[PDB]
């Protein structure tokens, strides 16, 4: 985990936090360990109109995976999250995500949270 980020976790609010933990929540609503695995991640894509392969979903994953286990819990999601925040979409000092896959943070909110995405 690329700890500038978790900085940006610590810049984020307990509010904005909170907001990711709400996607969190979702994003992992119906996972069996409870953090993001690339088969949940892969689920707000396809929410999104895309169709990622957990190949694709895995580096995602593993970005914010501070343990490399294959799935994403709340301030790895916060640091994934965040890292979006940083700029646009930020370029380098961060993983590209391979090229295919990427998660744009606001429109995903958009396809988990319903509503509650609504705020900032």
């Amino acid at each position: 985990m690329d700890d500038i980020y978790k900085a940006a976790v610590e810049q984020l609010t307990e509010e904005q936090k909170n907001e990711f933990k709400a996607a969190f929540d979702i994003f992992v609503l119906g996972a069996e360990d409870g953090s993001i695995s690339t088969k949940e991640l892969g689920k707000v894509m396809r929410m999104l109109g895309q169709n990622p392969t957990p190949e694709e979903l895995q580096e995602m994953i593993d970005e914010v995976d501070e343990d490399g286990s294959g799935t994403v819990d709340f301030d790895e999601f916060l640091v994934m999250m965040v890292r979006s925040m940083k700029d646009d979409s930020k370029g380098k000092f961060k993983r590209p995500t391979l090229r295919r896959v990427r998660i744009s943070a606001d429109a995903m909110m958009q396809a988990l949270l319903g509503a509650r995405a609504k705020g900032h």
